């Protein structure tokens, strides 16, 4: 489907296969990057607080609640999808892990059954 890690500080751990087709970075350009690179603004610019504010306040916003937002390609093109965010934890850091479903297709659908 689309499989994203993050530590604790939003950078990028893993990058699955399908992660690359979808965003169009490979594993290693991704690897190390903060996972706001594959938003746009205002969001990219507000990520890292949305989540220093979960690790303080422990409240969910998305965690286990699942959202679409719109997502952002690296030719800069985006598009809207479904993200469902887990919290683990491994060596005592956390991790959160992003799985994406690409709704492109079903957008474009409706909006075309919508000007018909
Ligand atoms: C790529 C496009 C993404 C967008 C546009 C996005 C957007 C957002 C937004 C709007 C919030 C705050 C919700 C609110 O305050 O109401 C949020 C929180 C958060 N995001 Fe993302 N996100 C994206 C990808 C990811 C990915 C891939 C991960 C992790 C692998 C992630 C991890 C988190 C975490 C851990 C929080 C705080 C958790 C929570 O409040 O439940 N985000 N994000």
């Amino acid at each position: 489907d689309a499989m994203i890690v993050i530590d604790g500080h939003g950078i990028i751990q893993l990058f699955s296969t399908a992660a690359e087709r979808l965003f169009g970075w490979s594993e290693l350009e991704a690897i190390g990057q903060n996972v706001n690179i594959l938003m746009p603004e205002p969001d990219r610019s507000r990520h890292d607080s949305y989540i220093s504010r979960y690790r303080t306040t422990s409240d969910p916003h998305i965690i286990g609640i699942g959202r679409i937002v719109t997502g952002k390609r690296r030719d800069g093109t985006t598009f809207p999808m479904h993200l469902s965010i887990g919290e683990m934890q491994s060596g005592g850091e956390p991790y959160f892990t992003g799985f994406v479903r690409d709704l492109t297709e079903h957008q474009q659908t409706q909006a075309r059954l919508q000007e018909l």
